[PDB]
């Protein structure tokens, strides 16, 4: 029981509109059938073109919404609808396009998934709220088979050439007219009550209906993000490593350990408050500070209200020392803070778009990140980037130019000269740093923080 039984039910009552006369009663088996992709034999790797909202959460990052309305049934024009924000038109002689044939339709559609899909994913699944034109438009740009290898590289192929009869994955793609077997699941599955935009707007506020088919494809997406990531969450789903993810998190744990080590070489706190991830272990394992941790998983669909997590009665003073909130999203964080908080506005390929705002960071693991509020940080500022260091000034061991910083917080920079061993040390502190933040953490702090207190650390 891993993938969808071709001969499990499929519930027609949604397609009757487009489809009337539809049979109540519908295998994936019959409704494959229907669309044209009838097949003799079994494909390995390939047994249903639907797959299981299991098989579906494994593959969020191929995740495309799509809608198909009738623009005007082989008569009338349709128009295409993806959550990429593409509209296209298709004639059987926010982005809208005007009416063409199914031949450059389809060439279209190729190069678009191509783009979006070849940093992210191996494949394209498909999210339906199906109502029939959806799934008789995919014979006009679909082809099947057995699962294949990219004519160019070692990955499965996901297009298809009828100009040249090859096969391509996304990156190797140019030119391809269909594409191959594609993966779908249709929302309305689930369970239900009502139409589309009634069930997405219950969840969600930023995504509108301006009654065109992208904005039918993103609220479908939308709605399946919530359901599988907001309302139920899994954290024991890993994800393929596909860009940065090793060396962002790696940077996380050396900008963590720096960040609170220093704030606490400054200020001194005779308590460290560490509200979080109840797996958390001592960033600064060799600190004096009394270290005291609350447990709070990541919020996944609203901020925590800073109320809920302190009040209704632990060391209950949460206003003694310090509190470290390192991916603890909350609303309003209290003004003795040292808080990471993930952008969620980030441009990256790890962080896909989510519901209500929020977005869908994917690294090892999927984390439905409500979104980001500047309001929550009034009560601290940012925190500038410095390098602090109290290791020896010792080489032992990459070429050198000399480093000249008034952020190399070190013995070296004091006495007047960057030692090599910390101006090495810094500028691959300043990577991982830039690593980070361009990944879409921002690091905030309480407004005594000043790097001129870690300057007498060295005496
Ligand atoms: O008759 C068919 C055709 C296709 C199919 O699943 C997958 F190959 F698309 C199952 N049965
Ligand atoms: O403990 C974690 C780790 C990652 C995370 O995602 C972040 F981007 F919002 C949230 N909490
Ligand atoms: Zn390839
Ligand atoms: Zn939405
Ligand atoms: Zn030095």
């Amino acid at each position: 029981p891993t993938h969808l039984s071709v001969d499990t039910k499929f519930k027609t009552e949604g397609l009757c509109v487009d489809i009337p006369g539809i049979p109540k009663d519908m295998t994936y088996r019959r409704l494959i059938s229907m669309m044209g992709f009838k097949m003799n034999y079994q494909v390995n790797g390939y047994p249903n073109m639907f797959i299981t909202r299991e098989e579906a959460i494994r593959h969020v990052r191929a995740w495309i919404g799509f809608d198909v309305e009738g623009c005007h049934g082989t008569n009338l024009p349709l128009q295409l609808g993806f959550s990429t924000g593409v509209n296209l038109v298709a004639v059987p002689t926010p982005l809208m396009y005007k009416g063409l044939p199914w031949n450059v339709v389809r060439i279209k559609i190729v190069q678009m998934l191509s783009d979006t899909l070849k940093n992210l994913s191996d494949r394209v699944v498909f999210v339906l709220w199906a109502h029939g034109f959806e799934l008789t438009s995919m014979k006009y740009f679909v082809k099947i088979g057995p699962e294949r290898t990219c004519c160019l590289c070692d990955r499965r192929a996901t297009c298809f050439s009828t100009a040249s009869d090859t096969y391509a994955c996304w990156h190797h793609s140019i030119g391809f007219d269909y594409v191959y077997n594609p993966f779908m699941i249709d929302v309305q599955q689930w369970g239900f009550t009502g139409n589309l935009q009634s069930n997405h707007d219950l969840y969600c506020q930023v995504h509108g209906n301006a009654h065109v088919a992208s904005c039918d494809a993103i609220m479908t997406r939308c709605l399946a993000v919530h359901e599988c990531f907001v309302k139920r969450v899994d954290w024991t789903i890993e994800y393929p490593i596909i860009g940065d993810e090793l060396k962002i998190n790696a940077a996380c744990r050396k900008v963590q350990h720096m960040v609170v080590k220093a704030a606490l070489l400054a200020d001194k706190f005779p308590v460290l408050h560490d509200i979080g991830n109840p797996k958390a272990i001592k960033c600064v394992p060799q600190a004096d500070v009394e270290w005291k941790f609350y447990d709070a998983q990541p919020c996944s669909d609203k901020a925590y209200k800073i109320e809920e997590l302190f009040y209704s009665y632990h060391s209950d003073k949460f206003t003694d020392g310090v509190c470290l909130f390192w991916n603890c999203n909350v609303d309003r964080y209290p003004a003795n803070s040292i808080v990471c908080r993930f952008d969620t506005r980030v441009l990256s390929n790890l962080n896909l778009p989510g519901c209500d705002g929020g977005s869908l960071y994917v690294n090892k693991h999927a984390f439905h990140t409500p979104a980001f509020d500047k309001s929550a940080f009034v009560n601290l500022k940012q925190l500038p980037f410095f390098y602090y260091s109290d290791s020896p000034c010792e080489s032992h061991g990459i070429d050198y130019v000399p480093l000249k910083s008034a952020t190399c917080i070190t013995r070296c920079n004091l006495g007047g000269a960057v030692c090599r061993h910390h101006a090495n040390e810094y500028r691959l502190y300043l990577d991982a740093y830039n690593m980070m933040i361009s990944a879409g953490f921002s690091l905030w702090v309480y407004k005594q923080f000043d790097t001129y207190n870690l300057w007498n650390t060295f005496t």
